[PDB]
């Protein structure tokens, strides 16, 4: 038995894992992949070319522009904020 | 239109914001609001007292014992990579 927060967690790590796979090592997100991952992943119509590669300068800790899982959670922080302070402008 | 792993985020902002708003400051996990949280979150059974009591001393990067969300996303890291090491000795 397993949570739908886990199923939650179990999606982060389908679509990193599966889409890390598309290039690069099958654990990292090349600028590639990430470009690939972010525009099937963030529908919001501002996931435009020079939104992801400035974006993509800082979820990268180092600019090998390949993206480990810890530069990945980078990505993960901002987009769980992002959606806590939308809550906090809609629920009030 | 907001994707699968949009609406997993959400279940995170709103498993997060009903626990971190359940003790001390309300964008922020107190012990209790987290202990609450993990054993909310997680139906592992190895989410026992001391565990999430080291777990809450190892989060906590500035020991004032609330999670604000920068000490959160450190927990859905641990979490994102475990998944991930599990998925690592099935989708090998
Ligand atoms: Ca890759
Ligand atoms: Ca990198
Ligand atoms: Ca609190
Ligand atoms: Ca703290």
């Amino acid at each position: 038995m397993e949570t739908p927060l886990e199923k939650a967690l179990t999606t982060m790590v389908t679509t990193f894992h599966k889409y890390s796979g598309r290039e690069g090592s099958k654990l990292t997100l090349s600028r590639k992949e990430l470009k690939e991952l972010i525009k099937k992943e963030l529908c919001l119509g501002e996931m435009k070319e020079s939104s992801i590669d400035d974006l993509m300068k800082s979820l990268d800790k180092n600019s090998d522009q390949e993206i480990d899982f810890k530069e990945y959670s980078v990505f993960l922080t901002m987009l769980c904020m992002a959606y806590n302070d939308f809550f906090l402008e809609d629920n009030k």
